[PDB]
């Protein structure tokens, strides 16, 4: 097997991973025939031209964040490597651009360094690059010079394709650039002004990313500077006249009050364009600019409110009409009190408008019948509003928002999405769903509902499929809550432990049987320790019941027989969460009583001391078994006799200190074991090998306090014997003894 | 040295704590002078005559719970040469009989949680001088058990015993022949249905009597719970009662009454505490004819009395209340109504000492707040877990039907007039929500979904709030002026409201805390604080302690950002902060050298801090407390000396230092690097130093550890506990045992 890195072939290049290693220096133990190698994330200090000596065919090398406690990369170094074309080399405190980097280079990152010259020497020859990225190197309050570059030092570079100078002083943007470009990032560069020859002849240009040049200041996360008297970025009215394949224009914080129309004059393709921290608010109402955005897809209008403004309406433009091709629409941070119905009939026509995005804008109120005239709007993203009820930077990430799905993904497979989480929902009344949609997906999340839901809360909205309703105060004291929705799949009850919690309330759960549907119910963290009347959850249907986070250790004590059934009656399931359970031991009678039909259980972050491993006879379906993070001191002997069918047994976080002798004696169906972060000082030959068919392909070890004597010479030999089963982190796979071997691997 | 047990001299006595330490069987290296040994918590599964030689002036023993899992086995007579044993706790102890042979010195004998069916002559009629005998907890709930036969006028010859428990096990009948000198008599849950003239009867020096959980209410019941035919009450003859003259407590909960027998009390002037939770008693509460013939009540408990399906809109409480003069706390909760009128606790307004009012659990929606203000002197209202919405297993030595802790902190309720407004809906406070208040000093508003923006007029009709506490809510701090109307506030507490403080495009201001002149205590935890609006740093001449644990100070003091550098400079008479859980992986050195100078303790436990600067600790002239446990730090500085001379406690446990420096100062008195990687201790690192704490540390017990252990021998005087802990890793034969063997 290799050390230090994962070699692994796939499929033509053969990749091999030595990324946080604690490496001190390049391996000269790397395969010969590696194609790509990753040394990021280790203590590498030196690359001289004798590091990557014996490995010809190195296509890509990653040397990011080396140091991690500067990397000094001699002249040349890397000149043997004639197929070197992918050269990472990030966070590395580079004071200047390597000298002498290989003619062959089509992608050079040098993201986070100190270069603050670029220059012919550096770059000139590398007339094959595509990829160049140099963003990152002089930004916020760090010391640093200005950026200074070469006049036409990127000319000779005809193949460029994407140039980032992005977090880079630089005033002004870079004269004699390529007309092969498509991608140009310049976002917190100091650039005030953009004249009509700036971008001049990138006729090829289909990105352009001006993004916090003269940025918008008040309540910034991050240290901001704008321009003089809070200025707006000046772009000329011909400053994009040449850039006719344009799709993506950036010029979120750029202080903005006016959007010239005549900037997307010659640009028909324009698809996605981010317009967020700006002064926008007057250019929302009136938008000349609508009008020439036939292409638009997705336009972000964010974070646009007035300092000190919070009007009763929002006022839309009726050429918001004009954005035919229009698909999502954010509308963040605008700020006001009430949505009426006729403030967005200019986008009730567009035929693709699937996501309407208005989180944060403390809205009080909404006509909800306003959603019902749209064409198809598949997301209805309300999020984090005041609704009441109805009477450190990553470089490659996007700096001014998340990029995350607005949506579960699992619940939006549904259908139509309305996201009401972290509102003030505190109770729903019989009209609160009234002249909705076919909703299909509903979160109302962290809306403080205190209630008792009876059956009738959500009749106008019957086809709701899957249900979050986390982080409330839920009073669950009636058996007919939720019933109305017949056709619920997916439930989501995580976090309502504050009437759980409460002895002397009444708690009612028999609400779950009534569901002919019910595939998943999460019922996690809500400090369950007592029922009323029924102890039993009962569904014929229900395939996944997460019940993490709750009293078990009560529920199951040893002087009551009330709940030794509690989860028998769920005769269709296979996943069960016994995690957070307090769980110091789990009655045999309880154990007995689990679904018979479970394929995976997990029993993880418990205290439990022993666990009674003949109990698996009467689970033959059982593949995972998860008993991480536990107190367990002992393992079976004779796991074949109870178990036919494990595929996976997690036991990292234990206090296991002996692998018994024929441990995995005629298991055959076990693939994946993990035995990381125990006590064991060796393991046994016969511990490990097998007379039968074996399918382990995998066995975790790291963090065990190995004892480096002779007697590990066995194990050793059975690692080299057995190269089908992957052994990961190998170099956390240390020797605690003896002393000249403390710190090294087991492999030595 | 002491080994397995921590002995100390307090006072006359010798103790000997040997609890919890994994122990087979009893040490025979415990001090020849112990007087008090506590062995519970261990595997210990055999007592004999040979188990306790050499202790005779052995007065206490305490063998509970053992053995704590892989029965005990007492031979006939093993504690019988301990002449001087007073006190002999054996509960969850397995045992089948009580133990034969017990020595006639016994005073005190705890026999709770075994398996022990019958109370016979042969087991305690010879202990004559027994004063308290508790037998409680030895069948019950769904435990497969015998029912308890007690043998006629077994207590019969304990003429000198003053406590009884007989609670959760099967009796059926008040056991007859009791001796006269009980003061204490404990019956719960005994399945006594009837309660004769005869059972109680020459009991003349009775001060308690628990009956409750016979006939017990099984609606709801968090436990196992059997009522009596037909849900029916628990039958208590007039005459019941008639010789417990020197009755104080009465303990009469769950018992199903839907009556209260005024005449129950004629003969019991001196009744202090009667318990009626978990009854039928909504009618008595009403007309209480009862109520009449208690003048000495102090403490009266009715709660949990709600009717089954009925939430009316008021309480109804008799006019008879008023004679309930020596009225001291009222515990009404789950009762369950609507809405507090003023004139519907005018009964109460006029008892001079009723200092607690407890209306928790009855699902209240509205209160006139203006009925408390007619109160003679309350101190305590508490009204916490009710649906108040703005103005338009079992410890068998605990109470088993309610919680005895303190309703409000003691920290709170230090100050004067408590109000516990917890766990309720008062998710925005209006103009006219503390209207008609009398001068409340400790208020509670944590748990009521509050997501306002508090600007400084909220608390005004309130103004003499010192602790006030609005943990658990979703508060917007988006104004300047918040709680600047209290100008006497003392303690602000505003843990768990990162609602707001997480979203980065709203705004965040906590300029309000330099404006509070006598502000001492604020705690900030668990806020998520990682950026703040226009003012970023905290101020405040006052402020004495700042808890600021799990907020971002990595993101607050990220490499690139000056604006936090100086976020607690300001804080000029700080002695106390806690930086705890803020995922700090290095503190800026600038950062570091701008906390307050006048620290004294300083926590930075928690965090993922590979190195700690020691030499910056010169800055800091008044630390005594330094406290960077849970944290990755590999090395400490050898000069420790140079850097402090006033640290007394610095603790570093949970970190990965294998090396102890030469020369490892006078000042220091309490050291903690246990669960570190230390192997051995040498010579090198080798004074005010009372604790150091070694115990999780791989030690390798083979030549340099010979030098740490003579160490020891010579200095007495530094304690390190949990001796037992303090395990070799290797060689193999010794890998489990404490390097003290
Ligand atoms: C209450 O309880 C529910 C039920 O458990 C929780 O919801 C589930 O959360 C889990 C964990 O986030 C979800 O599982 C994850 O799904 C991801 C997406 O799956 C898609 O892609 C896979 C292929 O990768 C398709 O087969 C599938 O059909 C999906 O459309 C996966 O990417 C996740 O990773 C898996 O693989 C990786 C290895 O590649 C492993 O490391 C992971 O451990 C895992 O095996 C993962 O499977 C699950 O989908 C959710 N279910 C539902 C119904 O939503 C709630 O989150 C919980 N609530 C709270 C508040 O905690
Ligand atoms: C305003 O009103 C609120 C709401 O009623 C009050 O909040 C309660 O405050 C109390 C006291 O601080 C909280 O009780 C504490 O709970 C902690 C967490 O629960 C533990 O439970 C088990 C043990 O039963 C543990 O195994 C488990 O790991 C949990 O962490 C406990 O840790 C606390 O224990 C304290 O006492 C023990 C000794 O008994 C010590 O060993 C501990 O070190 C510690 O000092 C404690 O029990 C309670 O949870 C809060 N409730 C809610 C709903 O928030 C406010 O106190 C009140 N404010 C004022 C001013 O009165
Ligand atoms: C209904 O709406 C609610 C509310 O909007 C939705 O709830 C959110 O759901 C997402 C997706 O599940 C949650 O995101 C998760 O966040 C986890 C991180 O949480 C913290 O704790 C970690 C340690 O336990 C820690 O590592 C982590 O820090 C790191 O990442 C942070 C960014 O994620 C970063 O800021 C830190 O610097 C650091 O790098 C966290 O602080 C993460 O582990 C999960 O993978 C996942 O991303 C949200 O937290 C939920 N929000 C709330 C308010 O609850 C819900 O999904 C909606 N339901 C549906 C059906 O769509
Ligand atoms: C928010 O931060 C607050 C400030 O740290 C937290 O309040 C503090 O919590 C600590 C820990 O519980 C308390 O300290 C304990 O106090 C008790 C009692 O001390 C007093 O009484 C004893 C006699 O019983 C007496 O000997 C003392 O001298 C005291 O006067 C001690 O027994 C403990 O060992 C420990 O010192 C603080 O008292 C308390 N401060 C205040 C102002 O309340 C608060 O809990 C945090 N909030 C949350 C939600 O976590
Ligand atoms: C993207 C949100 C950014 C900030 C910007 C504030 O410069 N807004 C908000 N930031 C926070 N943290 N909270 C709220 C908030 C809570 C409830 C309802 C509306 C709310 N807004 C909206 C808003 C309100 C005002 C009136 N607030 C005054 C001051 O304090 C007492 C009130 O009387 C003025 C402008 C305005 O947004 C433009 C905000
Ligand atoms: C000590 C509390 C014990 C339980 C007893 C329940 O027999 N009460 C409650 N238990 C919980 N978990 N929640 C609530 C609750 C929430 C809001 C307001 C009042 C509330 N009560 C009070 C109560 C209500 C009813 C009406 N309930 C029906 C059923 O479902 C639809 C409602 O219309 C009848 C009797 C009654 O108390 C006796 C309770
Ligand atoms: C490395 O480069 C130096 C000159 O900088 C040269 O002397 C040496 O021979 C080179 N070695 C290899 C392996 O290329
Ligand atoms: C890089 O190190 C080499 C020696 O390994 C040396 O010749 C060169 O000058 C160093 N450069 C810098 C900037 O440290
Ligand atoms: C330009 O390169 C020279 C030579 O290394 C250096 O002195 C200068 O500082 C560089 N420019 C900037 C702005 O750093
Ligand atoms: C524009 O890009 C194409 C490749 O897509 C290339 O052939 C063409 O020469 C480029 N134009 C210029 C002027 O560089
Ligand atoms: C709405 O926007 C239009 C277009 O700019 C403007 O004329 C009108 O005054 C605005 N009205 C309000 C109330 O904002
Ligand atoms: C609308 O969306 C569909 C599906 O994505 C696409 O094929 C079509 O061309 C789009 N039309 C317009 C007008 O945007
Ligand atoms: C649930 O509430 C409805 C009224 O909303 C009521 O008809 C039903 O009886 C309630 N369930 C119970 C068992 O109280
Ligand atoms: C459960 O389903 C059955 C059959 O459809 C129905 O009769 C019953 O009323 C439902 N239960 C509730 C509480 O709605
Ligand atoms: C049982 O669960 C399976 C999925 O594992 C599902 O296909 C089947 O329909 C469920 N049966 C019932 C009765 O709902
Ligand atoms: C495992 O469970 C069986 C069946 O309840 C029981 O007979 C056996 O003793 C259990 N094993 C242990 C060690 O408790
Ligand atoms: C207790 O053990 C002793 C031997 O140590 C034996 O004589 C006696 O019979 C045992 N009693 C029981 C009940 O096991
Ligand atoms: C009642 O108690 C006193 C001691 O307080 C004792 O002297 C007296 O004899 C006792 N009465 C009876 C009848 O036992
Ligand atoms: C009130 O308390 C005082 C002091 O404890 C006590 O003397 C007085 O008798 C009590 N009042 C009544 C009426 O019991
Ligand atoms: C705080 O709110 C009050 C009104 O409740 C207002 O007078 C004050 O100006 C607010 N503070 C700020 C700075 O907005
Ligand atoms: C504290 O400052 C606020 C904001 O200016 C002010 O409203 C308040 O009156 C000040 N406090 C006092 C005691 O004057
Ligand atoms: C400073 O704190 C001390 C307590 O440590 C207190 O006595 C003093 O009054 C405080 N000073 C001010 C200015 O509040
Ligand atoms: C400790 O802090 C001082 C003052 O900032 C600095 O000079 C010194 O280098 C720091 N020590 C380390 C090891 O960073």
């Amino acid at each position: 097997r290799s050390y230090p890195c994962d070699e692994k072939k796939q499929n033509d290049s053969v990749i091999a991973e030595c990324s946080n290693r604690r490496l001190q220096e390049v391996p000269q133990t790397v395969g010969k025939y590696v194609t790509e190698l990753d040394l990021s994330d280790n203590f590498i200090t030196h690359i001289t031209n004798e590091s990557f000596q014996g490995l010809q065919n190195l296509t890509k090398i990653n040397l990011n964040h080396n140091p991690n406690v500067g990397l000094n990369i001699t002249d040349g170094a890397f000149l043997n490597l004639k197929n070197l074309r992918e050269l990472l080399l990030e966070d590395n405190q580079l004071p200047q651009i390597p000298s002498g980097l290989p003619e062959s280079l089509t992608e050079l990152s040098l993201i986070q360094n100190n270069i603050y010259n670029i220059t012919k020497e550096g770059i000139s020859r590398l007339i094959n690059l595509k990829n160049l990225y140099l963003a990152w190197n002089c930004y916020f309050n760090k010391v640093c010079e200005k950026t200074n570059i070469e006049d036409g030092v990127f000319e000779t570079l005809t193949n460029l394709e994407l140039l980032s100078l992005s977090f880079n002083s630089l005033s002004h943007v870079p004269p004699k650039l390529p007309s092969s470009l498509r991608k140009l990032f310049l976002s917190n560069t100091q650039i005030k002004y953009i004249s009509e020859e700036d971008f001049k002849g990138l006729i090829n240009l289909t990105l352009l990313d001006l993004s916090g040049n003269c940025p918008r200041c008040f309540n910034a996360p991050f240290p901001c500077v704008p321009c003089d008297g809070g200025a707006s970025i000046n772009i000329d009215r011909f400053a994009f006249q040449n850039l006719t394949q344009l799709r993506y224009l950036n010029l979120s914080s750029t202080s903005l009050r006016k959007i010239n129309a005549a900037w997307f004059k010659n640009m028909p393709h324009l698809k996605v364009l981010d317009l967020e921290f700006n002064y926008l608010v007057g250019e929302i109402a009136s938008g000349a600019f609508l009008t020439m955005l036939p292409r638009l897809e997705i336009l972000d209008l964010s974070f646009n409110y007035i300092k000190g403004s919070y009007p009763q309406h929002i006022n839309i433009s009726r050429n918001f009409s004009k954005l035919l091709s229009l698909r999502a629409l954010h509308l963040r941070g605008y700020v006001f009190q009430e949505l009426r119905e006729d403030d967005f009939q200019p986008l009730m026509q567009l035929p693709n408008l699937s996501t309407i995005n208005l989180g944060i804008n403390f809205i009080k109120q909404i006509d909800f019948k306003l959603f019902q005239n749209f064409s198809n709007l598949e997301i209805i993203y309300l999020s984090e509003n005041r609704i009441s009820p109805l009477v450190e930077f990553d470089p490659h990430s996007n700096f001014y928002h998340f990029t995350r799905p607005l949506i579960k993904p699992q619940c939006a497979a549904y259908g139509k999405a309305l996201d009401l989480s972290l509102n003030s929902i505190f109770f729903i009344g019989p009209n609160q769903f009234e002249n909705l949609p076919d909703i299909a997906c509903l979160n109302l999340s962290a809306n403080s509902n205190a209630q008792v839901l009876s059956g009738t809360e959500f009749s106008a909205i019957p086809h709701v499929k899957y249900l979050d309703l986390t982080n409330n105060r839920l009073d669950f004291d009636n058996a007919s809550a939720l019933t109305e929705l017949s056709d619920l799949e997916v439930l989501d009850l995580s976090y309502n432990s504050h009437y759980f919690r409460i002895a002397g309330v009444t708690h009612h759960l028999e609400f779950i049987q009534n569901f002919t549907n019910l595939k998943v119910l999460n019922l996690s963290h809500n400090n369950i320790y007592t029922l009323t009347d029924k102890y039993n959850l009962e569904s014929k249907s229900l395939v996944e019941l997460v019940f993490s986070g709750n009293r078990l250790d009560i529920l199951w004590n040893d002087d009551d027989n009330r709940y030794i059934s509690i989860f028998k009656g769920l005769k269709n399931l296979t996943r069960l969460d016994l995690s957070l359970n307090r769980l110091k031991h789990i009655p045999n009678e309880a154990f007995l009583n689990l679904p018979a039909s479970l394929t995976e259980l997990h029993i993880n972050d418990n205290m439990l001391k022993f666990f009674n491993w003949t109990l698996l006879q009467q689970f033959p379906r059982l593949e995972l078994l998860d008993l991480r993070g536990n107190k367990l001191l002992f393992l079976t002997d004779s796991l074949s006799d109870f178990t036919s069918s494990l595929r996976t047994l997690l036991l990292s976080h234990n206090r296991i200190s002996h692998l018994p002798s024929g441990f995995l004696s005629e298991v055959s169906s076990l693939k994946h074991l993990d035995l990381s972060s125990n006590l064991l000082k060796t393991i046994n030959k016969s511990a490990l090998e097998t007379k039968t068919t074996t399918k382990l392909s995998m066995l975790e070890l790291h963090g065990n306090p190995f004892e480096c004597t002779c007697d590990i010479g066995d194990f050793r030999r059975w690692m080299d014997e057995h190269l089908n089963v992957k052994i990961p982190r190998l170099v956390d796979v240390i020797c605690a003894s003896p002393g000249d071997q403390r710190g090294k691997s087991i492999v030595s």
